[PDB]
DNA sequence: TAATATTACC
């Protein structure tokens, strides 16, 4: 059993290469029933560690998450592999952004859309 | 928490 109730996710994709906007766009719709309003998206590459993503949403509805495998996403090239991802429940938007933003390489690995939420 | 995995607020 895995269930977590929120309207605001933290999702962490290890071993990820994923470009940004893409999975940001496929999140939206996975999520589409929650109304999301704001998502940040960031591929977090550095020479010493695994790339990885990670990923802010903040819905209007809460998010009933009872699959662990529900935002699985698969790339749509060789090898096609599936990406699973760590999923939570956001304790603090304002510091997940934060961490996932002073992360990044390059402002050309991160994502955004919609309106940040003041939480 | 599962289920990716060393990556995941603090
Ligand atoms: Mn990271
Ligand atoms: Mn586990
Ligand atoms: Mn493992
Ligand atoms: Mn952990």
């Amino acid at each position: 059993r895995f269930r977590v109730y929120s309207k605001y996710l933290f999702l962490t994709y290890p071993q990820c290469t994923l470009e940004p906007q893409y999975a940001l766009d496929s999140l939206r719709t996975l999520l589409n029933k929650y109304e999301p309003l704001y998502i940040a998206a960031v591929r977090e590459l550095h020479e010493d560690g695994s790339p990885h993503l990670h990923v802010l949403v903040q819905n209007k509805l809460r998010a009933s998450i009872t699959n662990p495998n529900a935002l699985n996403l698969r790339m749509d090239t060789s090898p096609f592999s599936i990406f699973h991802p760590n999923i939570q429940a956001a304790k603090d938007c304002n510091q997940v952004r934060d961490f996932i933003t002073k992360e990044v390489d390059s402002d050309v690995n991160t994502a955004e859309w919609g309106t940040f939420v003041a939480v």
